[PDB]
This record gives C-alpha cells, sequence and structure tokens, in this order.
C-alpha cells in the first residue's frame, strides 16, 4: 500500500532501500558504515517503518558519498511511498531526551523540500566516532537531514536543545526525526 | 453538539460566525481582507472546524477594527461551542514548520484569558502584506491571538522559534494555534 | 496490571504509595506539606492515574525529607508498575501553558535514570510558598524531579521556557511532566 | 532540443512556462505582478532563453502564491529542458554592476538542489516595490531563488556584495542568476 | 604539444606524473591517500587534463610526505607543459558552488611562484577525513596549494567564501584551482 | 569599425588618443608620468586594444591634471569607439592576482555612468611611486577610474580583496579593468 524499492548506482556507490512507511519495525542496514547503520536502525525503528538498506561505496575515500547517497535513496524512497499524501497527520514532531542530551524534529510532508538545522554544538563539526571500522564524521548529521528532505520533498526542522555527548547528539537527532514522521505519515480520522 | 453562532455589530463592522469544533475543514470566510480570510481559513481547515465567517466593516480606515472584531466573535463562538469543557484533551499544542520559519502554540482551554505572544522578528511590527485589495500590517498578528483568547477564556501561548518571510512567519502561527486547539477540543478517552 | 504498592519507612519519615498507571485521575495525597500535596495531586490526576500518597515525617526542621523521601518512594513505584515495559509509547512530552508561564516536560523510559532542570528562574531557588501549615521552597522543585527519575530510573527533562509566578512555575511543571508520562505509558498501537 | 513546457494548476494559481535554453531572448512574461514580470523579463534575456511565462493567481491576498508557483514552474522547466546535462560548461558565474550595485552569481548545475543567498541588505527583508499593480515585497527575492534552485535540481548561490536602492538590488540579483545560467548552460566545446 | 612526464624518487616517496594540458579529461590517480586521489582526479578532471599520477611513499608516519612530493612533482609538470607559455589567456578564474560552500581560484601564469590562500574555517587545521585507508588532514590543503604554486612557477589565489563541510571545502577548492587553470591554460585567439 | 580619435586642449594640457577596440595589443603611451605610462600600457595591452596616448601637461603643479584630461579623453574615446553598443558582451569582469595582491573589476556597458572602488589599503590614499622623473600619487588611482567610468558613460566597479604592495595594488587594478573591459567589448554570439 505505501511501500517503495530504490535502487541508485553511482560511480561513488551502489544503494538499494525497500521502505513500508505502515511496519512494526522490521529493519536491517549495511552501509559499510557502522554508527551511519546504528543510526538509520534507529531511525525505521523509531518510525515503525519496515526498511532495508544495503550500500556498497567509496569508504576508502571515507564514509561521506556512502551516507549522502544512502540518505538521498531513502528520502526518494520516503517520497515514493507517501504518493499522494491523502488523509494524512501530514505534520510530526518529537523531543528525545537521551541522558543529558535533548533534540527536537518537526515535519510538515508539504512537497516542498526545506531543512533547518540548529542548536547542534560547534565541536560536532569537526568530531569523528570511531570504532574498528569506517569512522563517522558528525559534520555529516545536517548533510544527511537536508540530504532526506531534499529528496522526500518535506519540511524537516532538527533541533539540538542543548547535550554534549555527540553520539548522544546524533542518536537523539535520528531517533527525533524518525518519531516526527511516524506521528506525520500516520492515517488522520478527520 | 459544539456549534455556536455569533452576530457582532459594531459602529466599525459586522460579524456573523457560525463554528462547530467536530467538522471536517469545511470553511468558507469573507472579510473584505483577503491575506486575512486566508489565515481564518487556514485556521478553520487545520482546526478541523467547520467554520463560516462574514465580516463587513470600516476597511476605508484599515483592516484593523474588521481583523480584531472577528477574531472578538470567533473568540466568544469558540468559548460557547465549548460549553461546559466536559471529557476533552484540554491542553493541546503543535509546532509548524513552513519553509524556514517554524512556529509552536500551546492552549489550556482553562477558563482563564491569557496570551504570551514571543520571537517574532522585530520587522513585523511594521510589516505590510499587500495585494490588489485592503493590506494586512502584521504588527496586528498579536492583537489578532490575544481578542481570541480573551474571548474564548482561552490561556493560548504563540511562538515564532525563528523564520524571515512575514507571510510564512504569520501563516504558521495561524496553523500553530488551528492545530493546538484541534488536540485540545479532543474528546479525552479517559 | 501496572499497579504498585511501595512502603519507605526512614529515621525521618514514612510513606505508603499506591498506584495504578491506567487510572482515571482518582487521587488522594497527605504528606503534611499541603503545597506539595497539591502539586502531587496535580501529578496524579493530570497523568490519569490513580494515585494514593500517605506520607509523615520530620516537618518541624523543614519539608525537605518528606518531600524527598514521597519523590523516592513515588518513583520506585512508577518503575515497578511499568515492569517489563513492553508494547508502551516511551518517550512522551507536554507543554503546560498556566497564565503567563510556559514549561514542558520530556520523558524516555529508557530504564536510565536522567534529570535535566532548565530555565527556571533565579528567584525559584529561595522562594517561599507558604500558608497556615508547613511551607514549600520552591528550590526542591529540581530536587522532586531528580528524585523521581533517580527512582523510576527514566529520563526526565523539565523546562520553564519562562514565567514569573512561583506557583504558576511549579504547577506547570509538575503538570508538565505528568503529561509527558501520560503519554509515555500509553499501550503503544504498533 | 532543450525545450520544456510546465503546466501547474495548485488552489492559488494557474501557471504555464514554455523554455528553450538556445533562444535568443524571445522573452513574454505575465503573472499579474509587474515588478516580477520586469525581473523575470531580465532574467530569460540575460539568460539568451526564448521564455514564456503565463500566470494568474490570488494576487487580492498578495503576489507570494503567484511568485513562488512561478518560480517552482520556472525550475521544473529548466531542469526538465537540461536533461541528461552531457557536455555543458556545467559551472557559471556573473557579476552584475547596477550603479552602486554588485551582485555576484554562481551555478552548478550538479543535480543536488542547493540555494545560498548573501549580503541583501536588512531593509529588504521590509521594503515594498510598489506602482499602479499589484507591489512586490522584496523579501521575497529569497523565495524565488531558493524555489528556482529546488525544483531545477541545481546548486544557487546569489551573493549582494554592496548596494543601496531596492530595485538595483533585486535586478542585478535577477541578471546575476541569468548570465551565470547562461554561461553553464552554454556547450562544453571539451 | 604541452606534454610533461616527471619522475621525483626521494628517500620520503616515488612519484611519476604524466600530464596533457590539452586533455580530455582522462584521469588515472593513485598516491595511496585515497581522499587525495579524489582530489588530484577532480583536478585533473575539471581542468580537461589528461593527467596520470602514481606515488608511493612513507603513510606509516602519514600522508604529509606523499601528499606534498605529488603536488611538487605536478606543480613541476603543469611548469614544462606550458613551456613558452606563447599566446595563452594566462589568466583564469572560476566559482565552485558545493552545496553550502562556495570556493574561488585566480591564476596568472605569470612565471612568478606566490601562493594565497584564504577564507578556510579555522576547523580545518585540524580536522581529518578519514576511510578505511591512509586518512587526510585538510590542514595540508594549503601545502599543497603552496607546493603547486611554488613549482608550476605561476600565482594562485584560492578562497573559501564560506562553508561547513570539509570534504565540500576542500573539494570546491581543488575544483576551483582545475576550472581557472583551465581557463588560463586555453589558446587565446588575439 | 570600431576607433576613435580624441583630442583635448585644456589650459592645463594636451592630450590626443587614438583607440581600437579590436586591436591585438599594439600599444604606445606619452604622458610625462612614466608610472601613468606604465599603467595606461598596461590596461591597452591587457585589453587587446590598439592603444595611442600623446600627452603634455603642467607636470610642474604635479600629474595630477594630465592623469585626469588623459583619463577623460579616453574614456570619451572608449565611448565613441563603442557607439550604438549593438551585439556585445556588454557585462564583462577580471580577477588579477599579482604576488601578494588581488584586484578584481566588473562592467556594465550601460550608457550610465557610475563608478564604485573598494578595498584599496587606506596607506595608498598617501603614497607616492617615485623614480627619475615625474611622480605618480596612487590616490589617483580612484580618480583616474571615476574619470573613465564618467566619460565612457559605463558602470565601472574596481575592487582590491586584498594586497601589500602600492605597485602591485595599482597595475593589478588597471589590468582587471583591461580585462573586464576585453570581456565586454568583444562581439556576443547570440
Ligand atoms: N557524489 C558526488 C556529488 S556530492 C559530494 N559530496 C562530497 N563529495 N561529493
Ligand atoms: N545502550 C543503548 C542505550 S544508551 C546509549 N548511549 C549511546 N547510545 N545508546
Ligand atoms: N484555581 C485554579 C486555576 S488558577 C491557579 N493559580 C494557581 N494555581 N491555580
Ligand atoms: N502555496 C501554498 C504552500 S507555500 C506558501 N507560502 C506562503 N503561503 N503558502
Ligand atoms: N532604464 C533601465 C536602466 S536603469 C534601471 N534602474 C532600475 N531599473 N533599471
Ligand atoms: N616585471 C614585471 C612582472 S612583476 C611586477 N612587479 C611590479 N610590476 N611588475
Ligand atoms: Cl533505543
Ligand atoms: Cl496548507
Ligand atoms: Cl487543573
Ligand atoms: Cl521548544
Ligand atoms: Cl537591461
Ligand atoms: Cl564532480
Ligand atoms: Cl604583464
Ligand atoms: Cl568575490
Ligand atoms: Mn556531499
Ligand atoms: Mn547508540
Ligand atoms: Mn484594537
Ligand atoms: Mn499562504
Ligand atoms: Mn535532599
Ligand atoms: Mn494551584
Ligand atoms: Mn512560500
Ligand atoms: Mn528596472
Ligand atoms: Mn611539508
Ligand atoms: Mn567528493
Ligand atoms: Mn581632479
Ligand atoms: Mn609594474
Amino acid at each position: 500500500s505505501r511501500r517503495a524499492r530504490i535502487e541508485r548506482r553511482t560511480r561513488e556507490s551502489d544503494i538499494v532501500i525497500e521502505l513500508d512507511l505502515d511496519g512494526t519495525g522490521q529493519v536491517a542496514v549495511d552501509t559499510g558504515v557502522p554508527f551511519y547503520d546504528h543510526m538509520l536502525t534507529a531511525l525505521g525503528s523509531h518510525a515503525s517503518f519496515d526498511l532495508t538498506v544495503r550500500a556498497t561505496g567509496d569508504v576508502e575515500i571515507e564514509a561521506h558519498h556512502t551516507i549522502e547517497d544512502t540518505a538521498i535513496a531513502l528520502g526518494t524512497a520516503l517520497g515514493q511511498a507517501l504518493g499522494d499524501k491523502r488523509g494524512i497527520r501530514r505534520f510530526g514532531d518529537a523531543f528525545i531526551p537521551m541522558d543529558e542530551t535533548l533534540a527536537h524534529a518537526a515535519v510538515d510532508l508539504s512537497g516542498r523540500p526545506y531543512c533547518v538545522h540548529t542548536g547542534e554544538p560547534d565541536h560536532l563539526q569537526h568530531t569523528t566516532i570511531a570504532g574498528s571500522s569506517v569512522p563517522y564524521h558528525t559534520v555529516i548529521n545536517r548533510h544527511v537531514f537536508e540530504s532526506l528532505a531534499a529528496n522526500a520533498r518535506i519540511a524537516l526542522h532538527v533541533r539540538v536543545l542543548y547535550g554534549r555527548d555527540p553520539h548522544h547528539i546524533t542518536e537523539a537527532q535520528y531517533k527525533a526525526v524518525a518519531r516526527a514522521l511516524r506521528q506525520a505519515v500516520e492515517p488522520d480520522p478527520r
């Protein structure tokens, strides 16, 4: 009913997305960027989407092309699956407490791309989240939200009210976007 | 069930309001102030009210007396139609993204008039929205929210978190108020 | 189903709490601190809890030990009654207008204690609310929210956006927490 | 070869665009907003496009819906007519002196919507250009550039280095965008 | 006609460059520093050079010696291939929009080495671009432009007007230099 | 075709100008002010004009009357030789790197005299360039650009982005103006 399959093959990367808006949080994400997988898994889950994301890309350069291409493909999928947008809440918002962090997100499935990203502390624009694999530069948080909004053709406002930990700040943001989308895509009983 | 018809005849103007709180967004507004009609139409619509507004007034002087008298009559109608306020959510709030603008509104159908209007950029206190008809001075936004709160006997808090375009800032505010009212007037299942 | 009875006997005080999360606002509070009773009654009521609170303590010293011990016992009760936390909204938030005051609260029933208390004007850290009985020092607002979060094992973020009256600022906060809890403990249909 | 016809009918307005990128400046614009017609005529002309723009809309409210809808339809047309974007310069830029004003524009026909609008003096965010017809609020300059970039799927950077007259500042900007587009859409001999 | 082959063997590294100024963007770069390869590939491509770069070096220490030695060898090649500099445009410049970033570059193939690097945000002087291989410290951007200018014996001015993402800021700069070189090396018809 | 001969005899000086816009840089300048000759030679050359300038004047007072009268006569010549201005690019601009200096110039052969001169460091308004002959006060740079624009009836914007050496700052400016004129006077193929 509200499903979309997107394939996006560039010189930089290969993306397959399968998205059902009316899911139960059945989510599997594999981008080669494990922190990004964790964020996109928290997004799909907290949005009660069924989401499959399979991505390979030029992670020898860094995560950027794969992160952006995935966010672009995911946006296209959200847009396609929404279709005519008949009888939906359309507007949604969500606060996400995560220990010391508070994030907020607000959406208008308007058909008019716009992203406003505010309140993220300045140290996130050169912070790295690094494990045993390909690292995640938090400077990309904004890039992900803008790419998502641009390609889904929605108004997305993402706010950090406050926070310290870059992992908490990033996850709370992805989760805020997720629960804001969840409210907005729900059928409107009126 | 939750309907009210208000007639308000002053030396300055003539207002007829018909309001059903349990509507499907069937809205018709004619004040002689076309931007005001657009705002009151977005309010009635986004609140899922059925709303009729018919107003004539001294627009040769300017929109002010007609805008205020309409907002006063509309408040009286909201108050009357709410009646005893038994079993309603009572509290409501809504974020409205509109491109670069973010507006918020929060209501307590408390029975105690109060309006707090914050965050509206200072250029709105001398900005004009002008077409081929009677213009709308955005300095009146506040006046409209105060008149509404005063005559509905509710607590209304309207916030501009940020924004640039005076049309976006004004509409987002009217829409925020609308969706906050919509949540608050809904039957409370508990 | 989601009920808990907590008894907490210290050298300082004696607390009995009976809490049903799936209540209809049937609330009775008696701490010997009448303003505190009013706040805990507004919390239980606005959360649609059924809540009984019976507390006696060393109010000859002042309200502090009784207020804290009650908040601790209440948290333990909220935590116990929540149990496994299966199928709940988990996240909740609420704006509370109260005349000139606007308060906000956001919860994650995460299982990870955290409290962030922001925006409360500085005069509240030495303000007294005094009647014909034991007075309430508003400096304790924070202490109550921290004790609640610590013992329920939840993330609680409480914000005063603005306000002047210490009674309005305090009640709006307790009410915000209540409606945020109410949303978060509701069954999640997905 | 590089032509597109766009029809955009909303509740607010009706737009017909016919655009040839390989034109000789044969341009006719009729929006009901005469200053906007002058700007879109200078854009089509200075870009050496052949451009027809026919628009009717709710100018009784003000120019905004008609201006935005036209800019949206024009962007869609630019995007469609560009097609595969094979063998074009792709990047373009232009300085426009206009008496005391200096404007600049830079484009990447990247396929990735982005607009950056900088240097416009603050008085333009509440300035009106008014004649015998429907007026033009210069606050809309930005809205036009963003809508254009969003719907053509291009990177558009528009800069006011300096200027005083709102007519000079606005026209120089439209002309800068035009000559930047003209360079970028030219066949690349390599 | 305008070709050069440079071999540069130091204790630190081994470089082979083959450069044709009159190319069609046939570019292959392998330095062991994959982000650097991406930047030098965007430079060769956007300059319509045919460029081969093969480099091995002490990347166990870090990318610096290999990045610098390559930039030095590339400069020597640009200088040699330019020869007498008869009948060329000599001056070139280019703006590069890249999402939020705007970069500019201006060249005088003067025969007089000079580099001015301005506007790069301060976080780039300790930012890392890290993938699955050898990382790239953006502090080296300047070093690359200076080495290039020093060894090609040209005036190179590289400017960041604004930008946030370190990947966008760096690539836009390399691309600006490329398109500025492309204009300047073109035959001058006069 | 695009040639002009101007004679200007005042009490202060005698000027003969012969100007061909479609030249090959065949330039001869003799004003009695050798630095001025060098600047006007770089202007004629870099503009691909054929230019003859012969001037005698009251250099016992200082260079000013001769410099201004020459700039006036040169402007008259540029204006006359341009004639109807049919089928020309009309707009032109050029960046000039000169070691540490960056200058820019932008022209609109609009028929409407205007000069904006910005960014020149303050020490140039009392700096002297002195050899074995009549010296050149750099305070006259502005006077030359204004006289040129006034008498050619063009919009001339001259900018120093930065620089230190007064010889580099002055020459880069004259060269910027020259290459901006060269682009603008070229036949427009469309
Ligand atoms: N995928 C290539 C165009 S977008 C980009 N962002 C960073 N580098 N390239
Ligand atoms: N272990 C999951 C809940 S706590 C957390 N901190 C960072 N991410 N998640
Ligand atoms: N009388 C109850 C509503 S108004 C109020 N002010 C302080 N507490 N309540
Ligand atoms: N065309 C309606 C959606 S966009 C808008 N801008 C101003 N009002 N509405
Ligand atoms: N008359 C056209 C050239 S001058 C101008 N000022 C404002 N617009 N155009
Ligand atoms: N020798 C000519 C190129 S370098 C220079 N410095 C000052 N004028 N020219
Ligand atoms: Cl989680
Ligand atoms: Cl709408
Ligand atoms: Cl109450
Ligand atoms: Cl908020
Ligand atoms: Cl014109
Ligand atoms: Cl590219
Ligand atoms: Cl030279
Ligand atoms: Cl510039
Ligand atoms: Mn990118
Ligand atoms: Mn995590
Ligand atoms: Mn009034
Ligand atoms: Mn509107
Ligand atoms: Mn204590
Ligand atoms: Mn009270
Ligand atoms: Mn708009
Ligand atoms: Mn004009
Ligand atoms: Mn070095
Ligand atoms: Mn890249
Ligand atoms: Mn003079
Ligand atoms: Mn010189």
